[PDB]
């Protein structure tokens, strides 16, 4: 019975929001989550355990490993998801102490709508971040044969990933979801916006 | 005692369904998802694991393992169970705003509808989708022994792969638990027609 | 507090049924649970990785496995708990909204029971056949030496299982619980009928 | 709030037992417990993967290791544990529905006492049963070198067990637990008898 | 709402012990489970896997391991913490059973804290009597090289265990938190008898 | 409903603080146990199983690699996050029982502040020495190579450790987010000495 006090609460939060983004994002949200903790966890196992080189020279494959991923993709998405969800976190505890601070001022204008639009601000600006970071270093692909010339190896030796084109696929489903997320933000923000 | 509200949103959701669709398809979303993350999903655990090839060139078992498998049969009904359990859940959180839309209307025809038909669709249109795929793909059987020409292997190499019959029968399991939910769905559509 | 609407669904789903029934299969259904997920999902753990064979041939022991276990024990018994499961719950989900129904007529003889008496059939009649199929393919023991005789192999081949005797007994206990909970479903089928 | 009811249900299965047993043994089996799926199950993890034997013959450490271990503790203790506490759900299951048929009464001696004692009494006879097997198997030890004499070894072969002494010990605690238990269901069978 | 009666129970149980006890063992309780199924039930995942002889005597390792771990410090350490945690479980479940005596009196000196003093007493003397037997049988330290002289190895092998310095560190941790709450139950003891 | 007692509780633990400090060190606690238990624990999975050494002297692997990890960096960021979170979890104990106390009074200055002034101190005073440490023994960085000269190796030996590069980089987020804490605690201590 104790939900009535948490209505008030989900209703002040998306008072400037659309209609349309919190029933899309917020199914996005639980959309991305169970992609990556249900899904594609369980394929990135043995992503060590699996990475085979064509030499003798003990420690090659340690040492070639790492500068084919200098970040496996898994840790870098859950690296992303908690950065996208930080500033709607942040806001949600700000406007629950202001919420309480009116609370015991009765029985005895853009303040908050600055800290709303700075909240969907750091939600695109860190995945556009991160977006690009994808594409200085990894790409968006994965080719079967990695070329190495790192030391203790000798002149150049082959290294085989493991599974290439299985990890092809949920890359591109990390950037779909996550460019229909970005769309999905600037929509909002041209709304605040021309509203006045 | 807070589930007397929560009466009046289960029942304005499926307003407009069958007195038989309600009780047969949510036992096949339970039935579904628990042979799904139980039974089935212990059974792959050593897709690659165990799936030896008949040569001693290094990485032969890393490219032929691949062509065999693009995308493993579990995480492909893991990627469809979302796609199918997304509309439902996108008109679950769109009904909801709309009552809270009213409710904060009288204390101070057609509209709801036609996204309850697009509903429907998508959850069929999705379910033909991912069945063709398959068909396209993997066919729906497995035969114990697969022959590769990829590189770097040599002329053709033998590869055998890890428990064919019993990943055939989850797989035919697979066929007709979505082939009667698609036949379920269908059912439906008709009747929402048919009234007028 | 919102158990007392509960207390009425937990009546008119049993009002049916005898007072030996409903304490002694419920029962049951917690002791197959207990027993299926706790002791025995782990003793088939390595049921493919301790598999040995007495040969040089790659990939015989992939070939040979399987003609031994086409579906293994667990997989079988999770596959058979859903499916004497599922009519008790289709049950359970239509008597629901036939309750629902009904509250909503008071404010402003023979329906019920043939889908009683239909639930109770094919927790027997899918019961019967799972222990048929068992007896067909599998019998309800297992020898410690396996004779192999599938291709690519040589002529015939020997293979050792993993822990035929700690199989063997937890064999002859889901022998017997599935038995006694047959019984315990037929004993209830009189009496509706002897009823009148 | 519903704690109430929950109350006169916790008070009516005990009304005949003494104010020691329902605070010995209703702490005997948290410990039981939380020795046995914590402490003791970790212990036996790998109690297949370090048995080796002093052979080259293949599969003889298969064959070997079942005639030291036909059941192995754990899975022993588990299946004593739900044998103990099944006659006391059973006796908690009736004591329910007995309840609510006479809550059905009032609003428009010697029958519960016959199966109290029969809960009793198959507590203490299914753990003497389960003590007699061990002695007659296992013993109430381990030692640290097997010789094995089973087909298709040679004539004696030497096989090394894993970790002798720390299974030893846990062995001793499921002892001396157990019969604490036996000895703390003898002491109620007394009390209810010498009432009279 | 329905925690105002546990708020009776939470009083008397601590109504002899003093304002800082209650503040510091409570947190001690919660300190001691969380540095230990966390922190360092991952540090001896490979105790056995990673333990290595110099020798080529098959089982050598096997029973060379066992003479320096008849029971390992995890196993032990839960061994422990249920020990000095029963007495207290013990007291709680009297007192619940005194209390509800005592509501079924009133609607129509010296006998409670005689077990409240004993539930103090085997809370040190299980204390000290682990520590000793730490003493007696590993010290308080890991060597890093460990010389074996059982049989069936020869003469003297070598054995290296698996991280000695990480094990040592999380001993003096277990050695600390252990002695901080032995001198914290003593300084409750001398305040009951002072009392008078 | 029972919530707005726990009200009470959740204003006076935070009287004396500012309203920046509670939205963004709660935020900060969330972020650094979600970072720690999903991302980086499964990337030193294998700190041990991928660490080679360029010998054949056996043992020299176990004795080279703890020279390089006496403690591993994630069993040290649980055992500082704890360490972090103890004081303000013992005054919050302490400020329940301080309540109690005053609850029991009204029915039938100085005193509180000066533990919130301890309880911040010691936040950062064991927050600056966790990092020393890691500036004594570890760096802020990993080198892909490491020289060993432990004995029973011999006279130089070289290991290659497991990721070095993806293990630099969550240490350098471990750095800045302990280092973002240690700032955020000094603005607040600043702030109770300012006020007067
Ligand atoms: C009385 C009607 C108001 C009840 C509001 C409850 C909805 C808020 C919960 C939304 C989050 C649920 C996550 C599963
Ligand atoms: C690798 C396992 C992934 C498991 C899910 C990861 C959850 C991390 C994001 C949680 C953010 C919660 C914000 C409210
Ligand atoms: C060894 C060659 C250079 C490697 C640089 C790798 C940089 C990876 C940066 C990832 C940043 C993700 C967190 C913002
Ligand atoms: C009075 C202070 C309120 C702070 C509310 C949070 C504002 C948004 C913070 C976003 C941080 C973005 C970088 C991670
Ligand atoms: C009345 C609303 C209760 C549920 C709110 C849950 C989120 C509150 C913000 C989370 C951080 C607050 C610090 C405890
Ligand atoms: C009204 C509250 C204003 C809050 C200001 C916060 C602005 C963002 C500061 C941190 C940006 C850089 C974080 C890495
Ligand atoms: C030294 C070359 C490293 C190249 C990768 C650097 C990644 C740094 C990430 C910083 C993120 C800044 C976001 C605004
Ligand atoms: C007062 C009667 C209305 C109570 C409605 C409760 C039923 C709705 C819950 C259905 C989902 C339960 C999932 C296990
Ligand atoms: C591989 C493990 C499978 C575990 C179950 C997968 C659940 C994913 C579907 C959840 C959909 C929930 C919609 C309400
Ligand atoms: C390498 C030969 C071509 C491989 C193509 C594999 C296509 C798999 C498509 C799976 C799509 C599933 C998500 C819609
Ligand atoms: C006002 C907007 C309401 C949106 C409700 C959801 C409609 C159905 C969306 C289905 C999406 C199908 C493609 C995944
Ligand atoms: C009153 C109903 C509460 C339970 C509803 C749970 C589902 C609500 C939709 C989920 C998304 C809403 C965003 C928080
Ligand atoms: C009344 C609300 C209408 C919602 C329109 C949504 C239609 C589906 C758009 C997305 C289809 C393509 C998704 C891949
Ligand atoms: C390049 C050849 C790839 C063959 C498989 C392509 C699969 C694409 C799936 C797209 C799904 C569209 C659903 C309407
Ligand atoms: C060569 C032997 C192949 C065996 C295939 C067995 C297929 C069994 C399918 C079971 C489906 C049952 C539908 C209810
Ligand atoms: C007021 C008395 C009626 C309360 C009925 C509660 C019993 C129904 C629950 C039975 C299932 C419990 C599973 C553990
Ligand atoms: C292999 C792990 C077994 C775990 C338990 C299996 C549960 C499946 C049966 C659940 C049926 C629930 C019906 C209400
Ligand atoms: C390869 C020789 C024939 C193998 C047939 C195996 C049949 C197994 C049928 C199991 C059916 C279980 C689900 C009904
Ligand atoms: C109005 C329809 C009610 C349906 C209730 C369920 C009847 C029993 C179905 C049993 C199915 C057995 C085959 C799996
Ligand atoms: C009032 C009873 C609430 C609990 C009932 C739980 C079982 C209801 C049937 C489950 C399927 C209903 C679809 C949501
Ligand atoms: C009164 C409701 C009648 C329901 C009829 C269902 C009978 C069973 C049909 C399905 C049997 C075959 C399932 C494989
Ligand atoms: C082709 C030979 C296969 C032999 C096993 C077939 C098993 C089919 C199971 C069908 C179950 C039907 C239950 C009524
Ligand atoms: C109003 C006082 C009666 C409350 C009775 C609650 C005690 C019954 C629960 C005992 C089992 C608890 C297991 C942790
Ligand atoms: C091997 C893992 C052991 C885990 C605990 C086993 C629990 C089985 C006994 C449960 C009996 C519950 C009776 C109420
Ligand atoms: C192969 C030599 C005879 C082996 C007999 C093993 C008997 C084990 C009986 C265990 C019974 C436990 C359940 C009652
Ligand atoms: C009217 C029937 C009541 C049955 C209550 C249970 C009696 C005790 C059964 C004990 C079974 C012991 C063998 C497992
Ligand atoms: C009012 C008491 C509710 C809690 C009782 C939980 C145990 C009831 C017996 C368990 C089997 C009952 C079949 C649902
Ligand atoms: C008053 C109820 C009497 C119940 C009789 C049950 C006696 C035990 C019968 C089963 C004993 C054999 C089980 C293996
Ligand atoms: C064939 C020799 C087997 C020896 C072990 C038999 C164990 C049978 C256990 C039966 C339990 C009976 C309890 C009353
Ligand atoms: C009305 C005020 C009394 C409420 C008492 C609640 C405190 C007792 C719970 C202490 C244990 C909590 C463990 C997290
Ligand atoms: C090895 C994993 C350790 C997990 C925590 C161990 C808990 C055992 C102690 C629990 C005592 C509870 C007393 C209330
Ligand atoms: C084989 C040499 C003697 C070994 C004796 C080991 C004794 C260990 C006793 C541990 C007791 C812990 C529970 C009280
Ligand atoms: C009337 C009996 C009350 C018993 C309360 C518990 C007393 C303390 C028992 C301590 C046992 C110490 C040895 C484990
Ligand atoms: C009213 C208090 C309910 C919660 C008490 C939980 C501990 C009670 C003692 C635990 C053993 C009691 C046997 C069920
Ligand atoms: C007032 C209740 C007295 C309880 C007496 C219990 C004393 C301790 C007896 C057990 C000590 C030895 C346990 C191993
Ligand atoms: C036979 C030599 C064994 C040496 C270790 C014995 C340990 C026994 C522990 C008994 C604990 C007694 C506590 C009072
Ligand atoms: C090598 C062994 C070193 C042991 C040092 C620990 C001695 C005890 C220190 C803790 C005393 C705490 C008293 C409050
Ligand atoms: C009636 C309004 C007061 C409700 C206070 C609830 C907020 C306190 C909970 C904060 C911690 C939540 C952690 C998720
Ligand atoms: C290695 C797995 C890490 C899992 C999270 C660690 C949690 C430890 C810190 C918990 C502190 C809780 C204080 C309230
Ligand atoms: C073997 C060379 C000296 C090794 C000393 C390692 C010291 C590590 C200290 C870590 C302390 C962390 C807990 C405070
Ligand atoms: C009356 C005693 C109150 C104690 C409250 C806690 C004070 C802060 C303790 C901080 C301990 C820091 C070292 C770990
Ligand atoms: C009324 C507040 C109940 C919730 C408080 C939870 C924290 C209380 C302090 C934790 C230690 C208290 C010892 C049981
Ligand atoms: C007002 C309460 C004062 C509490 C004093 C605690 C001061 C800190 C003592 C412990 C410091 C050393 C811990 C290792
Ligand atoms: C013997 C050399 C060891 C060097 C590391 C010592 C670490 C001791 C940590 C003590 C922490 C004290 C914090 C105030
Ligand atoms: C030889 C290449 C070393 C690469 C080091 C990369 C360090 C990246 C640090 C990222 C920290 C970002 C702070 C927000």
């Amino acid at each position: 019975g104790d939900w009535s006090a948490l209505g008030k609460l989900l209703d002040k939060v998306q008072a400037y929001s659309t209609a349309g983004g919190k029933v899309w994002l917020s199914v996005l949200f639980i959309f991305r989550i169970l992609l990556l903790g249900t899904a594609v966890e369980s394929a990135w196992g043995d992503e060590q355990s699996a990475f085979r080189c064509n030499t003798q020279q003990p420690g090659c494959e340690n040492v070639c490993y790492d500068k084919s991923f200098p970040i496996s993709h898994v840790r870098f998405w859950v690296l992303q998801i908690i950065f996208v969800s930080v500033p709607t976190l942040l806001y949600l505890a700000h406007v629950f102490y202001v919420m309480r601070k009116e609370e015991k001022l009765n029985k005895k204008r853009g303040g908050l709508l600055r800290t709303y639009i700075i909240s969907i601000l750091f939600k695109s600006i860190f995945e556009v971040a991160f977006l690009l970071i994808q594409w200085y270093i990894y790409g968006f692909s994965l080719s079967a044969v990695y070329t190495c010339k790192r030391d203790p190896c000798p002149h150049q030796v082959d290294c085989f990933l493991s599974r290439p084109t299985e990890k092809t696929i949920f890359i591109i489903f990390m950037l779909v979801v996550s460019l229909v997320s970005l769309a999905l933000n600037i929509i909002e923000l041209f709304y605040v916006f021309f509203k006045g």
